[PDB]
């Protein structure tokens, strides 16, 4: 399990992984789940094992996720040998874990008052403007309630 993205990954872009599973000499059907921190995916898929031994591992591509908050995030790929379904489960055949840092997007604020000193009875107006640490991605409009 590897992370196919450069260093500066933040909470702005969707992160993509590459995955592969193989046995020394076997062909049986083995299944997988991926966990990003919230929990394991509930419906276990079914990986068809055909490449064996020195051959490159099979493809579990299309693994991707965008993280809500920055920090030291991780991702674990677990491989099972039985359906999850209702009751039965098999065994943890193997598990892989990767860790990476996600930079957060911070917001500053600019403020002003139109009279700068509200008179003891008249109305006053506050004006604010929110400034983003980095530019919004090309196609996303951020709407903030305040």
């Amino acid at each position: 399990l590897a992370k196919t993205t450069a260093d500066p990954v933040t909470t702005d872009d969707t992160i993509a992984f590459s995955a592969g599973a193989k046995h020394l000499s076997s062909t049986s059907q083995v299944w997988w789940t991926i966990d990003y921190g919230a929990g394991e995916s509930s419906p276990r898929t079914a990986l068809t094992m055909t490449n064996v031994g020195a051959a490159a591992p099979n493809a579990i591509a299309s693994l991707s996720n965008q993280y809500t908050s920055g920090g030291t995030k991780l991702a674990t790929l677990r491989i099972y040998d039985r359906d999850g379904v209702g009751a039965n489960t098999g065994l943890l055949l193997a598990s892989t874990t990767v860790t990476f840092t996600v930079t957060p997007v911070l917001y500053a604020l600019e403020s002003a008052v139109e009279p700068f000193s509200p008179i003891a009875t008249v109305a006053a107006k506050w004006s604010f403007r929110i400034q983003r640490s980095k530019a919004t991605p090309a196609g996303v409009t951020e709407s903030i309630k305040c």
